[PDB]
């Protein structure tokens, strides 16, 4: 008698099961940028959104649903309860505490660990086979936390790491050379942010090593100060933060690129934070960024970059510092 | 002798000239949502951003630039000076002031008028042949204001209008019927927001009229309450505003859909606000949403929807109301 | 000691389980146009090709693989043995025998049944849960054949049907009106080919029914001859065959559009051939195109289009024809 | 009284001027593969087709046109008269003769030259500022012939060259490494096809030089015989030709990739054929593939790849062979 049954004859009432589902936890500026980027790249058939602030969560969900006409992701759901995240192929963690003015980063990482304490078991309960992509900072430490709490094998726990750092690097290099960043190749590895390691030997266009072409590259004998490109990779992040309060658009796009490789089993190589024990001279359980092959099972393989002595020592120092701080985290 | 010259032989020094350039004025949540959606749909070879808040403007520009690796838009610029907007094909106006504590809406519209009196002359000086897409609210009033200041012919002054309302309507229609909104068809015309007009006679799936199938559609006698579907088109917008403070993603996606038809000369039909004097019985210079054919010259044609007497009398009342405000706006 | 192990460290050694796999059976012009459109829409994570001409099958596969740099489908395989098709979500049948000089449709129809008698068991063997998409002609008859041999439920056997006929309808309509085909709405139903049925009541732009505007529309007394559009729907296909020997691009694109809704669970509405017994006054097991809601389970629902007596009578006449031909098929 | 006029009110009837128009001359398998690939990447607002076979030309045009519902390119035109190509931004030449049974290859090149003597002045006539992308074989010779006939500056005459050979190289490299070809970097330079030169020093994943890890890379004394990978770049093409009669899909995709850089002004680096006189040690007016920066003015820059002694000598010997042949041709 209703219009819907007058218009439409149902011939199979199967409960709908998602097949390419993505969950984003934390709907701040970063989570929503990941969300819109994943939606506009058609990477999911279902998107779930989780936060603890219920009205903002519901409003962001509704705002996306109102753009359904223009998308190809037919189901967008949200809620504070994690039943909405069930059977996600990929869970992306962008949640974190709001830093208060004058607050110590030392205090802040424990507050983010405490958040992860609640989030990770809930994610695991409802998506035991999902891949975890950790974006929240400090991302290398938090990816280790996520790995420990979840009990997942290391291939399924991935930190955003230096993927964004390397994208900034290629942007800046492209600005210097007058070439699209796609054609400027260069790798920033190790810790996300201040302590990242530029691998000068690998910087190239068309397979032409800039370092070989210009041996003073990365030194203080470099008349053009190309080391400043890596200083600017770090400083431009702080400048964005200073100018608009936070960063969001570039990390969103870089996360979607990662999601693309995982969701479509592409086996592209990206610089992401992975559990690096037993490689590159690391003897402890820590996560640092190295080139990783990304696909349907997460990190199936990584690339062993040859590093200088200087670059190796910086990685090992990062590893030591990460391990020592992690041993002081309260789980 | 520089690294750049050792690597690259230059054979051509030709001034770069953008071919598919889009400017967004106002980098609030709405302007930036338009920007990211336009960027991810590859609609522009150059994007320019303008605002009066200089640090926020530079930070948003830089944040987009850092994701250049993942985009196909090779140049992103910004500035408070409109020389960065020169020779835009399309300029999208998302600038406005913010209501103060208990500020009157009539006083707020005049403040937005004062803003357009600065913006529009500056746009026209640098892109005298662009199309203007007005998004700021009240959008039908402000589209007329932009038209009168610009001196543009009506085909190149377009108000976002009911494109978003209609998209919300199809999401809500689709939720009732269990059908993707792309396959749900239905038009909301007239003013954006409170006074919009649902055209029940046009509501259909597979060319099957719901109204002819269910003659109570749109009436108060209807026990299925299909009028609520249009009530939700207005109410769900106020609810998003209440829940997250503003709306952004849906308007950004819908503006990008409009930009796509314009920039690709698609001649798709969209409900947008256009100077409607001489149609639907209206005799004053006002802008209201009707179905418009959109392409490289803006609005080249419009669809003459048959309206009932009730629907037609709502368009007339809206026109009279718009006319009465505009005569008392100072610009 | 090898280069591969020197450069790459393997952490995961897990078998490759395909996730969004598509098979195309028959790599003639139609099968390869479906293949390229599927590849360029990023619809599959693995594409499988099958034919009985082994040289042509390998050359097509290798040609596609040589373009892998520009695609997002990392696995393309081919084989005469159906183990390569295992665990497909969607299996597309574009296979058929080549018409000889002087042979009629009634000489060739059984040759294609012989084809389907070999294909369909091997397909069902290695992908028991796949959705079947029948493109081969006579498409309505062959979908019945596939349905009977497969033993699949009616929701999982889809005939390409009048999807292409309707696409041509909307192109021709848009040509007359100067509107993009996307904004021109119109439905050709029933049999693919000569006996297809245009639903005049469904033709509209912006929800404005052309029939109401123009009562003679679809009649012989039409001074504007709007019946000729459907005549051209049929004649344009013969004209393309006469001119280039066959048709391939438009059917390729329409098949990829169908695949999109199925693989992404969009629940869009398309005119496709489905087992219509018990609906639309049909009383025999025959496949005719009606608007079907397409998703992860195939046809989960269909739209009940209200027909005129003339349109309904022709649907029964088609149903009578198919059933009488089907009684003469050798299984 | 006309239905279109009752339905649609026209506000401007300005003449349509296409803004991002691409022409493809030659609608064989290669030209049509270029068309569909360009169509599915939305690179053009108008696509023009030219051939001498008038029936085949019209049928391909119509076949594409019937898929307009699924495309974002509103105008598809064709004709034997170059009027339809007017104001193309990009003209792609895929025209050529069929070698008669036992026809000497040198007599065949003259015949393709005679084709170009007809095509190129007609192209220049109707699109004097277009970029010319030459695909027909022998492509390096014919690109020179197009440049000499057209009178165009070097930056606007581009041969497809080794862009396809390098895509094949990266595919083969990726299959050996278990990595997506996108992340496999490697450059094939010089002549298209048999005499192409692999640049082993450029081969890398994540900036890790395979030559530095595995010094035997490219030698005859190579344990793993990586020289076969370049040999397979050449033999795989002949194999596709032998197996299916011709190659089409991969060249179509590579050409669409070049078009994307040119039409969007990306300044990506591609190995394409360019007038190499005065560079890489060459003294003759010949075209050879080097890494070129591609944008809205064609080739504005190229990368100066450091070559080993024998790569440089093979490139010098290729220039010598092309010049001697270009001396034997009449145009
Ligand atoms: N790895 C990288 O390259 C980058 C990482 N980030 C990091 O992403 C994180 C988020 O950045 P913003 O969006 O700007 O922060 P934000 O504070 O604006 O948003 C974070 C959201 O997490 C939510 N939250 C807190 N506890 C939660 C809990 N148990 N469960 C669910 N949600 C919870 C919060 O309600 C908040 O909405 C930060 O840690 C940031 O440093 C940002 C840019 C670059
Ligand atoms: N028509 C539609 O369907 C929709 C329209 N809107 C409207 O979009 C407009 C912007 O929305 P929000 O981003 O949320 O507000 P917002 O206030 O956060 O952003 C406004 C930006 O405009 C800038 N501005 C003010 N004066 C300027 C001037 N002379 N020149 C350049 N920039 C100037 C402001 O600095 C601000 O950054 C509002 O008017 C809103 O009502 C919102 C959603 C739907
Ligand atoms: N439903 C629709 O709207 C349309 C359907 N079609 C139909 O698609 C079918 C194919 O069209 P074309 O590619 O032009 O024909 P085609 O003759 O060029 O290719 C058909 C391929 O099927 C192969 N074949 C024969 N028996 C086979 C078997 N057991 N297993 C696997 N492969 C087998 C053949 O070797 C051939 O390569 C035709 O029936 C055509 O009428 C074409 C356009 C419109
Ligand atoms: N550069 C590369 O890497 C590759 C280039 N090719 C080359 O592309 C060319 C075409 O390949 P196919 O389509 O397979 O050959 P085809 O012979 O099937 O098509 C060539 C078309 O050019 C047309 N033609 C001949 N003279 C003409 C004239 N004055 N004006 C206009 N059209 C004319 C012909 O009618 C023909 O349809 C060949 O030369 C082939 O070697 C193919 C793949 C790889
Ligand atoms: N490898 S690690 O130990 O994991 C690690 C340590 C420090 C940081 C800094 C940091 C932080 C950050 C937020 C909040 C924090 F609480 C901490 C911390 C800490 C402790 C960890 C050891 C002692 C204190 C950190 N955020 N953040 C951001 N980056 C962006 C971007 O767009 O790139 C935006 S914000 C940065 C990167 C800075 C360039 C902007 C990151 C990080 F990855
Ligand atoms: N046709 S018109 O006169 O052009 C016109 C009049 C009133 C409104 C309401 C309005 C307004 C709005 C902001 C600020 C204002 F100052 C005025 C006003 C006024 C005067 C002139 C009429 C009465 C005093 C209005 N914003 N806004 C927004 N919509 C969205 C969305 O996401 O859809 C987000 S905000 C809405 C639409 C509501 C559903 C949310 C819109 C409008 F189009
Ligand atoms: N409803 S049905 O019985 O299923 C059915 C019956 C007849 C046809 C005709 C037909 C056929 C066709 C090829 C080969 C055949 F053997 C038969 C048959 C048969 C038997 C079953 C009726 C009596 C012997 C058919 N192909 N074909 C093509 N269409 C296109 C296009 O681009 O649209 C390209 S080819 C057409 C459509 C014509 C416009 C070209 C189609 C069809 F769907
Ligand atoms: N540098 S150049 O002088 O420009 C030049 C010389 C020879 C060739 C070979 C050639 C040819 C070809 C067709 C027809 C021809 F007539 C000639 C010739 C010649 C003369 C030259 C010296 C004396 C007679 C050539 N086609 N072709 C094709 N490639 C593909 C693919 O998919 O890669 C498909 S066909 C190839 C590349 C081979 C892998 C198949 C290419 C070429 F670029």
């Amino acid at each position: 008698a209703t219009l819907k049954d007058q218009l439409i004859y149902n011939l199979l009432k199967e409960e709908q099961t998602p097949q390419n589902k993505i969950t984003v936890v934390g709907v701040g500026a970063v989570g929503m940028a990941c969300a819109i980027s994943i939606l506009m790249k058609d990477l999911a058939d279902e998107l779930a959104l989780v936060d603890v602030i219920e009205d903002k969560l519901k409003g962001e969900m509704m705002d996306l649903q109102h753009g359904s006409l223009f998308l190809r992701t037919p189901k967008i759901v949200s809620g504070k309860d994690y039943n909405v995240t069930a059977n996600s192929k990929l869970v992306i963690i962008t949640a974190g505490a709001r830093q208060q003015e004058g607050e110590s980063r030392l205090n802040l990482v424990q507050r983010n660990v405490n958040i992860f304490k609640f989030i990770i078991p809930n994610v695991v309960k409802y998506s035991p086979n999902c891949k975890l992509l950790i974006v929240s900072n400090p991302v290398d430490i938090l990816t280790y936390v996520a790995w420990k709490i979840s009990g997942f094998p290391k291939n399924r726990v991935i930190g955003s790491g230096c993927n964004l750092d390397s994208a900034r690097f290629r942007y800046l290099m492209g600005e210097r050379l007058g070439v699209h960043p796609l054609s400027c190749h260069g790798w920033v590895l190790g810790e996300h942010g201040d302590s990242s390691v530029p691998v000068w030997s690998g910087m190239n266009v068309a397979g032409v090593s800039l370092k070989t072409l210009h041996p003073d590259l990365g030194t203080d004998k470099d008349k053009e100060q190309w080391k400043e490109v890596h200083k600017q990779v770090v400083e431009s992040a702080y400048e964005v933060i200073k100018l608009k309060g936070y960063t969001s658009w570039a990390i969103g796009l870089s996360v979607a690129d990662l999601a693309e490789s995982i969701m479509k089993n592409l086996r592209r190589v990206h610089p992401v934070s992975t559990m690096i024990k037993g490689l590159y001279g690391i003897k402890d359980d820590v996560f640092l960024s190295v080139p990783c092959i990304l696909g349907q099972n997460g990190i199936s393989d990584l690339v062993k970059v040859t590093l200088t002595s200087e670059e190796e020592a910086r990685l090992k120092k990062s590893a030591d510092t990460l391990w020592g701080i992690q041993k002081e985290l309260q789980f």
